[PDB]
């Protein structure tokens, strides 16, 4: 997707991309699920 802000700061790193999009499908999501707190 790319960077996403948060408080105001902006992030760069997160989601190298080189390959397919393999690991980025389950392991894109399995973040989501986890993202309860």
């Amino acid at each position: 997707r790319g960077k996403w802000t948060y408080n105001g700061i902006t992030y760069e790193g997160g989601g190298g991309g080189g390959g397919g999009s393999a690991a980025e499908a389950y392991a894109k999501r399995i973040a989501e699920a986890m993202a309860k707190g």
